């Protein structure tokens, strides 16, 4: 048969490659609009930053010849598909300025997504870019070659912050302007995003939240951006404020657009027309924790979908049930990562939930280069199914979020979580993995064992520092009694007042809280996270 | 309530601690036969190897002795007190402390006596220089014999303890030999195809290894070990790492039930025959969850999980420990080796009909710096399509993929649901499709029959189709070289007569070669799953 696919990225070409494997004499035409094809855009930041030496490192082991000689896939570069005709099973295209028509039996719509442009003045001014194409990344390189030293990023998304770091590695002053309460809003709660935020500031990236941008001042077509009513010079601006899926070829063909604005498909990835599969960044998908439909615009999602499309055109049955939003990005020295549902979207899903956060050693506390990762876990009440997890930190958080991610897709309970046999040795984890121990911490709050509160809760009431050595401390109703000294002292403690137990990262806070309870104290609050989030 | 606990292993003191947090009034007494309470054994190798400066560190928080457990948890820890007999009718425990004999009254009793090292019945096994890494005493015995100038060593056992000892001892710039009776290093964890990698990294790091050899005698004056083939290996230190025995003897002497393994039997609640007697840690029988088999999982993580549930039910709860999956990990030099779930040998002895697949893949996006290629092996059950075991070895982050796959195995995931698993991907952390997702797809490619793959084990007429660019490789004998990007065209070269075995660097471009020829109708085309990596 002949298959025509509209794309050129992860989705398009993986779909193409799998159909080639299943059928060796199907006719596969991939229609692409740009010069480059199969480019590893999921790296462009690390190219700007210098980790990657040249852009062709993100297409390697890859021109049209590669796809011809290897897979016998005919890829037409710099050709636009301008209309789909489902009645004649045709795709009209433009090439060399002379139009033509491709006839298909199966068709892949894999058109990706474009950067959403905030409707504001000066957006098209020179020096305002997006990190969507090789070309735009390079332009950032030429303006730094030409004397650019100040940068504004709009948006603390993972693309935003990675272009923040990429740009600071160019020795530019970076300021990031975020619309929301905290940095990385899709992935994190305030509670946690504080950390990331302060790490950025500590690396010379300035970060301002809960502000829009009003205008982009341009001189001779340059820049400076008006925050709240402030100005932030800028020789470049990268706009990273979300995406908008390239679905209009699909809508103008009668294909069904779901409430995200993106092409609706089913589990099989077929679109409304049976002959017409679509997948990747242009397509809607289901959040399997809540079942709401969303756009999960990631590269792993794209390969997974594009393969299921490939398999189906070839006659098989394969499903892509949905996603859970497990994302991860890398900041200077911190990792941040998210799985399942966070507090805002757990709220908008109507789920009754409870929250617990417990940081833990990376590897054996005594082994060299052990770090403290900070995990927050969101558990659904009654069922006790775990519905979200998030992590930020200095050392190895990615593994904990991968395990908690597959735990959440398993619908595991904090009960069956706590006894998950994990791979432990002193260089890899402590005896009970951070994921284990926060399972236990969830059940100590659930079982009402301890009553627990976060750090935003500032009401300054007595705070007890069950610590022991102050090099970093808080100023003050601060009474200090070492945990080891507590069984004995305990006299200072007053009672009849709210005492909020506070240790270094909350372990000893727990072990005190229960000590006080035995004592007879009525109000004891343990500070989740501990001095881990005090800053 | 007063609760007694035999031994301050991990299990013993986590059990006691969990009780303490839920009951401030209970009397908790812990009896310990040795001087040191709560030492972290899992770190003694890295102590000997020098990563950890002081033995005492393995007992720190940022020294956690009886005064610690008294001042902080109001737990009465009795050091150097041996528990000699338990009597369930009397509900008492006889202790000998100070060469005097007393008794301990109890309402609930916890047995957490751990395991002693199994000692192979050999002549000279009690000579000087022969050690186990079971206690801080034996560990610093090693360090002092090196201080006195020992340079030759022999390890018996390619288990994790033995292997960690090989690296620790070689870090002292000694010449280290490992002798293991079975055909492969790390038998309980790995298969031969995988186990050879670990082996070869050991020899390329200068710890020499002899497999499929027994130890027959130890000579002395002060050591030297004669090995099978009567090969004699000089020795100035030997560590025996041959396995363990659960310290369950007071239990059967008290009439409690001993399981088929020799360890104390426990139910899911971690109780024994006597309900007043809970038992956990290295002395207890456990369930392997994929096969239902009864086993001994003498690991520190299972010890603490049990210890917590034990403490939870003494203190009026409902704790459950269903078993384990035998997910273990060790580090040898620049390599990491890990297993979860069932292994080939244990799968056939469990009688399950399964298939296997091997597919190495990059640590991170190939263009990102410090990408390594981990090797994953996946054992998937027939009919169900459940993933029942995985092994991974390599330089790079393998541990992540075995933690995720171990989770999938305990959740009963099939390769079909494994392929869709939403993981955390960004160029510095994984490639677009994580190695786990890729092996899932390669498995569904075996099950779907799209490729016939065979392992690193070939003397039959056949042409080895080599797709690669630079040959720096198999050398020869029926090898035809055609790089993959020219293969589409150059075909009347590959004789459409003989069985073809496509071999590439990692196994990936081979799959696209094998399918290319499938289109060409070659029929008798098979593939080397694993790639060039599994080769000598
Ligand atoms: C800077 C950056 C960093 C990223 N980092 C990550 C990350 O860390 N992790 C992650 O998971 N994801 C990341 N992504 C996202 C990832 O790139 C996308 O999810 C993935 O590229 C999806 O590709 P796709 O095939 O859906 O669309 P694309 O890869 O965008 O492919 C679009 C192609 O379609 C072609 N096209 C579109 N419409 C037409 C038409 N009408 N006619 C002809 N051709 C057309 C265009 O030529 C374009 O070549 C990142 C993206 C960017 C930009
Ligand atoms: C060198 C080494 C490295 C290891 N590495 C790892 C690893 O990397 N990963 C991993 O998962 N596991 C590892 N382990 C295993 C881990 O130590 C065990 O799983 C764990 O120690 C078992 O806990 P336990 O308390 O049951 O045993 P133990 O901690 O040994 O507790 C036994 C205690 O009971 C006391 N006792 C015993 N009998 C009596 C008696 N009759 N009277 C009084 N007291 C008694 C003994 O004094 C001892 O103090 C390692 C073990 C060793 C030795
Ligand atoms: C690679 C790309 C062109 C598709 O090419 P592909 O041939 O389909 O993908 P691979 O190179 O890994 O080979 C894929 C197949 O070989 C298989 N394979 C077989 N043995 C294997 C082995 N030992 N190891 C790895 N893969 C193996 C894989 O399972 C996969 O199987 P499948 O055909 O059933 O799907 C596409 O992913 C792309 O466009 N990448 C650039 C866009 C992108 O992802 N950007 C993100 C930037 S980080
Ligand atoms: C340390 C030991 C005695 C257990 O004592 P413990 O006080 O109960 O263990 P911890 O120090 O971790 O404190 C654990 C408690 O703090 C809880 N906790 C509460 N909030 C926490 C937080 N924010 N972070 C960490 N722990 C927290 C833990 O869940 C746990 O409570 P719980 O199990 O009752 O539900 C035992 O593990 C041991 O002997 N370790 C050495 C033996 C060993 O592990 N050897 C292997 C060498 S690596
Ligand atoms: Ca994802
Ligand atoms: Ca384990």
């Amino acid at each position: 048969m002949n298959v025509v696919v509209i794309g050129g990225g992860a989705a398009g070409l993986k779909a193409a490659s799998r159909i080639r494997r299943k059928d060796g004499d199907a006719s596969i035409t991939v229609v692409e609009a740009g010069k480059y094809v199969s480019l590893g855009r999921c790296g462009l930041p690390y190219y700007v930053g210098g980790l990657v030496h040249e852009v062709d490192n993100l297409r390697e082991t890859r021109d049209e010849a590669y796809f011809k000689k290897l897979k016998n896939i005919d890829v037409l570069t710099e050709t636009v598909a301008t209309e789909i005709d489902r009645s004649r099973k045709t795709v009209k295209i433009v090439r060399n300025g002379s139009e033509d028509e491709l006839n298909y039996d199966y068709l892949v719509i894999a058109t990706g997504a474009r950067p959403a442009k905030p409707p504001i003045e000066g957006i098209e001014a020179e020096g305002v870019v997006t990190l969507t194409s090789a070309e735009e990344a390079e332009k950032i390189i030429e303006m730094w070659e030409e004397g650019a030293e100040k940068a504004v990023v709009i948006g603390a998304g993972f693309i935003g912050l990675e272009s923040a770091e990429a740009l600071k590695n160019l020795d530019m002053e970076v300021t990031v302007i975020e619309m929301m309460d905290r940095v990385a809003p899709a992935m994190l709660d305030r509670e946690m995003a504080v950390l990331v935020e302060n790490h950025l500031r500590e690396k010379g990236v300035n970060v301002v939240t809960s502000t829009r941008v009003e205008k982009i001042v341009s001189q001779d077509d340059k820049v400076r951006a008006v925050i709240n009513g402030k100005e932030y010079p800028a020789d470049v601006v990268v706009v990273a404020t979300g995406i908008k899926p390239n679905s209009e070829l699909a809508e103008k063909a009668g294909l069904k657009i779901g409430e995200t604005g993106a092409i609706w498909v089913d589990e099989y990835m077929r679109t409304s027309d049976e002959s017409i599969y679509a997948g990747g960044d242009c397509v809607e998908t289901t959040c399997l924790v809540t079942g709401k439909k969303i756009i999960a615009p990631f590269g792993d999602v794209a390969n997974k979908q594009g393969r299921v499309i490939g398999e189906n055109i070839t006659g098989g049955r394969a499903v892509f049930p949905g996603v859970i939003r497990t994302a991860i990005f890398k900041v200077f020295d911190f990792t941040a990562a998210s799985a399942g549902v966070n507090e805002q979207m757990a709220k908008e899903a109507g789920l009754d939930y409870f929250t617990v956060i417990a940081p833990s050693p990376d590897r054996a506390h005594y082994y060299p280069q052990a770090n403290y990762i900070r995990l927050k876990l969101i558990v659904e009440k009654g069922s006790w199914r775990v519905i979200g997890a998030q992590g930020v930190g200095m050392g190895e958080v990615a593994k904990r979020i991968d395990v908690l991610s597959t735990a959440i897709q398993a619908g595991m309970t904090i009960d069956q979580l706590a006894n998950l046999d994990l791979a432990y040795a002193p260089p890899y984890s402590p005896a009970l993995d951070p994921v284990i121990t926060i399972a236990n911490v969830a059940m100590n709050k659930r079982d009402g064992l301890f009553e627990g509160i976060n750090v935003f809760e500032l009401k300054e009431i007595v705070i007890l520092d069950v610590r022991s050595e102050e090099e970093f401390k808080t100023r003050r109703k601060v009474i200090h009694i070492p945990i080891l000294e507590l069984r004995e002292r305990l006299d200072e403690i007053p009672r009849d007042k709210e005492i909020v137990v506070v240790c270094a990262i909350g372990l000893r806070s727990f072990e005190a809280s229960r000590i006080l309870k035995h004592a007879g104290f009525e109000k004891v609050k343990i500070l989740e996270g501990g001095m881990a989030f005090w800053f």
